[PDB]
């Protein structure tokens, strides 16, 4: 009766970044909520937010590579980015453990490959054993090697992970905790008449997310998008007591 | 042409605080030495030192489970230990990266399994790829799921890692950077008459290297606490210690 839950990198990281930083209050609270609901089976994915975007964008990870001088620089940037995202994960696991959750991380760059930006290989047997042993596996948006020889590496997002693993683990619920209430007709931060959709079916950042999810819903698994920045929402979603959000179908 | 280098947990960490902590001076120095040597193909293993043993010990990981209280507990500890040793590795990578070294961790507990405390399976195709793209895979001592149902989790040490991967990748040289000058005839730390051996843990450490010795590969023990040994060994130059 398993649940897969994504924590958007925007909810748990802070952008007013001298350096990358946790949103400690959002993080410790969400952990508390995961503890209070105590799901029977759980897997978590989290976005990188300020520990990821800034570095991978600086180095253009996932973009064609023109010359050997590009290449040498990007190879360094892949490594620097992977360490930054690992440090966020270690904060993540700190907060979970602090709440008694046996969070076990699985670094995507150590067992996942991409081809042209799409997950090409992911071992799922180890994740399954962690789940079987009663642990909480935690994956996260990360940089991975890309067998497309123009690219060499890609960023695999929290959202591709949620899609790839929910397809294959066939969880009962897929919950995406984001920093807005749901999907809207329009970017509700640029458009005053954006309306909150309670369910989605086609196209009618956050677009990226929906495209990914629409692949998943089309294979018969539905997800829910809720605001994690709103107290209790994670705890209620994990309890199965409907919350404000959008279902993708 | 490749070299696998271990950095012993005692060398890079210090037992010395309520909190685990790095030996910042050894670690940045060692990073700088690896930087200066610029080996053309390298992989690093490192020990967990004080980020590892304390938690593993508290929870008795890799010893037999009686009770479901025992069980539930060892679970929590597996998770706690893996996080602590991940934070160390993140320090190790910071230090490598500060030297311009494209070091990429590969968390063992994300692709390696054990059986009865021994390394059972590990895909080595991502490691190869990382080496092919000129990066420096960094693995480390960690807790791994163990398919012996009596144990469930084992600590797989940096020594087992160096033995397991050297056999499968067949590196040019293997170099173990420890906190003493070599293997002695006895524990130098409480036998004033222990004599350095120039050719042949270390009850354990040696046990493992012997397996490897036997199957055709020979390693070198050196003191990585001493300035320049790592750099000199990385460059192929005479350095004091023991051949195996
Ligand atoms: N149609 C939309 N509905 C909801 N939010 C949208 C939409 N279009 C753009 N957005 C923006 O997308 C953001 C959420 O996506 P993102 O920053 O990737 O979240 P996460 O950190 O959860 O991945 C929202 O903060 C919002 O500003
Ligand atoms: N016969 C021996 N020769 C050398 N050192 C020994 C011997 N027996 C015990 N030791 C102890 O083992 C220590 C190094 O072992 P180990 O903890 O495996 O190092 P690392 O942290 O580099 O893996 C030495 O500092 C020494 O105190």
């Amino acid at each position: 009766h398993m649940i897969i839950l994504k924590l958007g990198g925007s909810v748990i990281t802070r952008k007013d970044s001298e350096e990358p930083a946790i949103d400690r209050d959002n993080l410790e609270r969400i952990a508390s909520e995961i503890g209070n609901a105590s799901p029977s089976s759980l897997m978590i994915v989290h976005g990188a937010g300020s520990f990821g975007h800034p570095f991978a964008g600086e180095y253009r990870i996932g973009s064609e590579i023109e010359n050997e001088e590009d290449l040498r620089r990007r190879r360094f940037g892949f490594a620097l980015t992977q360490n930054w995202v690992k440090k966020l994960n270690s904060h993540v696991c700190d907060a979970l453990l602090a709440e008694g959750i046996p969070a076990v991380s699985m670094q995507p760059s150590a067992f996942i490959r991409a081809h042209a930006g799409r997950i090409s290989h992911a071992d799922i047997s180890l994740i399954r054993s962690y789940l079987e042993e009663g642990m909480v596996p935690v994956v996260y948006g990360d940089v991975v090697l890309d067998s497309d020889r123009r690219l060499k590496f890609s960023v695999i997002s929290g959202d591709q992970l949620i899609n790839h693993f929910s397809l294959r683990l066939m969880p009962e619920r897929v919950i995406l905790g984001t920093d807005v209430d749901g999907v809207y007709t329009r970017n509700p931060k640029k458009h005053p008449d954006a309306r909150l959709l309670d369910v989605i079916g086609s196209l009618d950042g956050m677009v990226g997310k929906i495209r990914e999810l629409l692949l998943l819903a089309e294979k018969g698994v539905e997800s829910e998008i809720i605001n994690a920045a709103v107290p209790g929402n994670i705890e209620r979603a994990l309890l199965g007591e409907e919350v404000r959000g959008t279902r993708i179908t």
